[PDB]
């Protein structure tokens, strides 16, 4: 072999450089949480299948409990609905390739390889997170307080229906910083408006801006089709700040082992994580499993949520695009 | 006033005698399980909301032999269905003494109080498992391989009719352990069939027996009316082996105030378990909580069910009463 | 920004908002204060406490 802390195996020196180097290179953050508290990576140890955890709101919310005139002491208190369940996930894989890819890398992938599955990991993150989202927000008519549509022959996407999404939050503004985009909108964005390109980070270069708030192109949107050239797209709104997600952890987080009659070797990984809005309850029904449930069915149908309207917080608006 | 095991509370040297005692006295036992895998400890031992998961599944450890031919290998016995959820439930009361006191408050409570209670909280389970073990058949068919049926105006309830139960276990025969019955019901066989008082400790006493079983005198137990005053008895048939359950433990199972205005002392215990039938999957689904439910809300109605065929094992039948 | 603005509708369309219009700068304002600002108590018959300000 060779150096290959992988394939000499130190499971210490290594695994917490890959999950930090996975937080550090991946982004949303921030969008939502980073280095979620000590509540989350407590209730993170030990647990098991769920439902998941909870979980409280913010506000301790009150302000009644009313005069204390002569007679009453005092009512010890109110507090609103609750629970907020919702799901805990497990992942993993081995590496496609062989030691090909892992030391064709290098010789001695300290940071290499480590960077590599942070990255893909990243990747991992966002899509979940995202076809989660669209899954289940969308559709239902619970959630319709948060959507616009207009999106029948007449709107752009332009310095208006951006104003009106923005402040169907009316009590709450300064909230947006993460903007969802599919890539033909901003194309009729940079087309007309003032999107501008802002080394904006410190340090590192560099990622789009529309005003103020950071934007994240993304590949991912449900497209339909309508009759008459109409092409209406999605494009969530949120940049809460944020949603949530604490770490857990399996055990054996990397194992070296090989095969015999091929030429191969392998590598493996399989972290679990907990990530999902508060924000809807996830139910359990229609569901196989488990855990996790899947993709799929992680969206298909069948969540319900308990606030309701306000500090959520996400919306969405679908839009005709431009012409 | 005394020792005081209670009310100056040793906690210590008590709770673990409750909980043993607590197993030991009442039964069942068996019939079910005693001392499955604390995996719903380490559940129970935080965290977990409603529902349980993760209690798989090893209903048989067979598979037969590797016939061990030349050149060639095993492992099979790869097997899977849709796994299981059931419930984790919470519950407790009070137990008052007296300041004005007729004494004794016992000296040596650490067996006698305790006695006392663990008495009370077995005394009390069996109303769970039997209600709950009523509840599933009650709207559905999907169980409906396992229940036979009369009520035309013959079979007697013996000798017969309970064979034919006997082979509705559907492959296997000869697994049976104990019977469930109305009191009438073995009313009838006393009078007719062969019961047979079977002592079990030399000298120590004793059980009642239908043939070479345990038999299980309950009250509560679904009762019907027809019309002509002809009655329906239903009184299940399972001897599985078994049920399950397991415990975990809260904190502050032990706990002491008195009263000032009034004249009292009070005690508390509060022990959270886990029970039901392995066998069917709990849903959450169209009921209250929440954790945990009722009696009641765990009787009606609204269950679902998956190994299927066999195995699983119980099976009602329904008959009239000798005439 | 507040939530909270006496909103009324006459038939129709038309939507009347009040929207104060002061920053004189200003109101006053002087605490006192009672006894017993914060007593930690808990209860028995569950499992709480409870915190007060008063």
């Amino acid at each position: 072999a060779y150096t290959k802390i992988s394939d000499v195996i130190v499971p210490e020196l290594f695994n917490p450089y890959v999950i930090n180097t996975t937080t550090q290179l991946s982004a949303f953050f921030q969008s939502g949480i980073a280095a979620t508290d000590d509540e989350l990576n407590a209730l993170a140890k030990k647990a098991g299948g769920g439902s998941t955890l909870n979980m409280p709101y913010w506000n301790d919310l009150d302000g009644d409990s009313q005069v204390l005139n002569d007679t009453d002491d005092l009512v010890p208190q109110k507090i609103n609905a609750g629970q907020d369940k919702a799901v805990l996930i497990l992942r993993g894989n081995a590496w496609s390739s062989h030691d090909l890819a892992a030391t064709l890398s290098g010789s001695d992938p300290m940071q290499a390889i480590g960077s590599r599955v942070a990255a893909y990991w990243a990747r991992e993150m966002q899509k979940i997170v995202f076809a989660e989202l669209a899954g289940v927000f969308s559709n239902d008519d619970m959630k319709d307080n948060k959507l616009d549509i207009s999106g029948t022959a007449d709107g752009i996407y332009s310095a208006e229906t951006f104003v009106d999404a923005s402040y169907k939050l009316g009590d709450h503004e300064s909230l947006l910083t993460a903007i969802g985009m599919h890539s033909a909108t901003m194309a009729s964005a940079v087309k007309q408006d003032l999107i501008e390109f802002v080394k904006d980070s410190q340090s590192g270069i560099r990622f789009p801006t529309y005003m103020n708030k950071r934007v994240i192109v993304d590949d991912s949107m449900p497209v339909e089709t309508l009759e008459d050239g109409t092409k209406v797209f999605t494009s969530y709104l949120f940049g809460a700040g944020a949603l949530g997600y604490a770490e857990g952890q399996p055990e054996v987080p990397t194992e070296t082992a090989r095969n015999a009659l091929g030429s191969q070797d392998i590598l493996i990984n399989r972290k679990h994580f907990v990530l999902h809005p508060r924000g809807v309850k996830f139910t359990e029904n229609a569901m196989a499993g488990t855990t996790p449930t899947d993709e799929e069915l992680a969206n298909g149908a069948n969540w319900q949520r308990v606030y309701d309207p306000k500090k959520i917080r996400i919306v969405q608006f679908k839009h005709r695009l431009q012409a």
